[PDB]
């Protein structure tokens, strides 16, 4: 018999959910986290990141205001009055993290831990060895290093992001990806003199082309300047500690805060992965089958670490079927089909299902329904936006393939359309769909005629 | 043959769908509405009511915004300037259901109509007679006068409550339904002294036990004086002209304004229905078949004069249906079941099928799940508010047969839901779609583990 059934590596999303269940089978379970508990997540991704998407909204509720017959005082925003109040939600959050841990049974351990022999787990903290049945590698990324780049060392991160010193008054991001766009629509909310280069030629390449374009159009029209298809050479330091970024195209550019958030990598580097025979790809990440097994037989792998699909439902969905396949006596592989995701950008993104560009690859006739329009707030409060919902439909069983969402909201109608389309929902379902008014999605059960079609990957109407 | 094809009374929304539809399809079609084109919904009812609801989220977001970080000055708050932003608005909408009509083809007056013989409707304003070989009678309701009550005509209903001269310092609220609690919930958030009373036992009685229980909680909570079993034995006015309102169980009641927000009824008294012979019952409605019929052969009725429910939706595919059935030889009825509805109170409601205690009667076997939450964020504002979300299921099937929201979104989410629930869909559905993080809407998926059951109508405990 070993040290214990099972030892989990990374206190992560996927890891807690995995120690925990199985704690509470009464399996002795050892867990460790090398930073603090909760992983990525609670400490440094989607909790702090909406915090501070709620943190930026604040201005616009203010101007908003003014066509409700609101006068609305001065307002002053306090950087560090947001830092403070982050900090001790978070503080909050890893503590019930760490109880239902020690209430499960398990055991918890700080430190950094990497494998060692074939089921043995070397413990940096206190330098001793241990030997486990399973081992969980929930290891999970890191922000891509950049090295090569001259000066990244004066340049930030997600990492940093939320804990700085100060509001910048201006800020360049670098990248096209979920996290760039959110931070650039937060700190523009801000008043942060906010820039965006990215090297593709438009943002958020792998969303639909109206969100692709539409989100690119309203951040621009409210004054976020975009360089597409540019790139930084190097970063330097001016006699004042803020930034000289060298372009390619767009000349130099002098900013308070330089940020990178092109891409993330797993935490794989000098884990012991050659060492317990973990077959690796080449993006670094733990090729696993389909019940989060890796090469070695005692070892699964689950969460980012994978390199599939890199969000926090996703690694607690792994958790659990692991925890089935391997105690509960009920084999069962995690489901990647369907993912329905969201952008916390300023207005929101929420989709799911196949892109207009990529449904016109997978099939022969694909109807294209869309609503655009000025939502019933901004009739009054005079904004400039307008909402696009965008529903892309294959004409030969009438499915919906793919639902799009621009808008106010959209992250929570996203989950919605998720079970629509994931029970194979018809567009024909949609309109026999009641109509509530007044709402925005309202519009998504009344467009009875197409927009246009796509036949042979050709537009027609 | 006819002056018309089709003549239409009454331009709200059954009206105006039906006159420009039949226009656009090449008929002699006439319009008369007595009053504003747009009828109850654009003028004084879901329109205007939206609106009045957004005005009134302002005050929360002011005090929530402290938690991050942000100060605000003292506001305040111009009705004046709200109303006046009102008018603005449904005038410009108003115009372009005029437009509307008028690009069609059919011909526009402003007059109330009534009826002559089966086939003969009267204009008053000119005093003139005109025939049609069909008529539409698309005039709706009025909110209820209760003659009963002493001092009624000190009274106010949402038709002044929109465009009261002045913002009341006090107001007190008879009623129970959707349209009570949403004014209260608007004047409250605006900062009028809010009371709310009611004869029956619980507000929106028909709606879920956990929909009524929340939103009462959530509205005395907040400084709602809610006070059920209870009537109005009279109005009278003071010396200040301040109404003093006298209550079988809370003695005399003060107040500034006094809204009666207790039923409409039918626009059908000197409407010329008795000459025409159309059957009505003893509330006043016109009598329909499922495809609008009414009792005279060359006459159909539609929209909340019809007995049904009476929503702008409904009004509208009534209408619809309207055009098929007497146009497009396509006899289809709109008479439809599993109609999701919002209350846009605050919380808002969104709901979706039937009741727990509906479910409970009409199923041997039921599993619920409910799920209670501090929204996130509610996390840092320190709001003290609660999102109810709860799911009903038939045991037999795994069908959902009712899902309910309380709290931000509930109406945008009951249109999605209510697309799910058209098509059928089960908890099973639900369970297989991968949840977006964060949201509130992820808490329908996730509830994988029924929260209590009920068989023979009665919780296993
Ligand atoms: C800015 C940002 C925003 C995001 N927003 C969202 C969002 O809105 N929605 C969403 O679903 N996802 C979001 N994500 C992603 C989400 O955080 C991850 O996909 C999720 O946390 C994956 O979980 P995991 O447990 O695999 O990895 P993690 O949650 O990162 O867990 C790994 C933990 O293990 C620790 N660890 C690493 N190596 C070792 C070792 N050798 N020994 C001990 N401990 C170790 C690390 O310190 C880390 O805390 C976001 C990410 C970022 C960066
Ligand atoms: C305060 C309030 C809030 C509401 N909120 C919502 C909501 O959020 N969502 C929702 O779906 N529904 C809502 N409704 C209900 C909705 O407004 C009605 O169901 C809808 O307007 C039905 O329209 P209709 O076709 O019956 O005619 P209406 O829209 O009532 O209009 C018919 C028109 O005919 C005119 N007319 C009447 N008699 C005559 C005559 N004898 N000759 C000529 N013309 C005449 C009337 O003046 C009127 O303009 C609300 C209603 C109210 C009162």
């Amino acid at each position: 018999a070993f040290d214990y059934d099972l030892f989990v590596i990374g206190g992560g999303s996927g890891g807690v959910r995995s120690g925990r269940l199985a704690a509470a089978l009464g399996k002795k379970v050892a867990i460790a986290e090398e930073f603090r508990y909760g992983g990525t997540c609670v400490i440094r991704g989607c909790v702090p990141k909406k915090l501070y998407v709620y943190a930026s909204q604040f201005a616009e509720h203010f101007e908003d205001a003014a066509g409700f017959g609101w006068t609305v005082g001065e307002s002053r925003f306090d950087w560090a009055k947001l830092v403070a109040a982050k900090e001790q939600e978070i503080a909050r959050l890893e503590g019930l993290y760490r109880k239902g841990l020690a209430n499960a049974g398990a055991e918890i351990l700080d430190t950094r831990a990497e494998l060692a022999g074939p089921n043995t787990v070397k413990l940096l903290a206190s330098g001793k060895t241990v030997t486990a049945e399973r081992i969980v590698i929930a290891v999970g990324g890191h922000p891509s290093p950049h090295d090569a780049l001259p000066g990244h060392e004066l340049c930030i991160t997600s990492n940093e992001a939320f804990d700085l010193p100060a509001l910048p008054e201006s800020i360049l991001i670098a990248g096209g990806g979920y996290i760039a766009v959110e931070f650039a629509n937060i700190f523009h909310g801000l008043g942060v003199k906010t820039t965006l280069i990215y090297r593709g030629k438009e943002i958020l390449s792998r969303f639909d082309q109206d969100m692709r374009r539409g989100l690119h159009a309203a951040m621009e029209e409210k004054g976020i300047r975009i360089l597409c298809e540019d790139i930084i050479q190097s970063v330097s330091a001016d006699a004042d500690g803020r930034r000289v970024a060298t372009t390619m195209k767009h000349g130099e550019i002098v900013a308070d805060q330089v940020m990178l958030a092109l891409g993330r990598m797993p935490n794989t580097n000098g884990l012991g992965l050659e060492a317990a025979g973990v077959r690796t790809n080449e993006l670094g990440a733990i090729i696993v089958d389909a019940f989060s097994r890796t090469s070695t037989p005692g070892i699964y792998a689950l969460g980012d670490v994978t390199d599939r699909v890199q969000l926090t439902p996703v690694a607690i969905h792994e958790a659990m079927c692991f925890i089935e396949t391997e105690y509960k006596n009920n084999p069962t592989s995690p489901d990647h089909d369907l993912i329905a995701t969201a952008v916390f950008s300023q207005p929101e993104i929420g989709t799911v299902g196949i892109t207009e560009e990529e449904a016109a690859r997978k099939f022969q006739e694909i109807e294209v329904y869309r609503a655009e329009f000025r939502p019933m707030k901004a009739t009054l409060s005079g904004r400039k936006e307008k909402t696009i919902m965008k529903l892309v439909v294959n004409a030969a069983d009438r499915k919906v393939v793919g639902a799009h969402i621009l808008g106010h909201d959209a992250g929570e109608m996203a989950q919605l359309l998720g079970i629509s389309l994931r029970a194979g929902c018809t567009k024909d379902d949609f309109d026999r769909t009641m109509a509530v008014h007044p709402t925005a999605a309202e519009e998504l059960v009344t467009m009875y005629q197409p927009s246009y079609r796509v036949r042979n990957g050709e537009r027609v109407g």
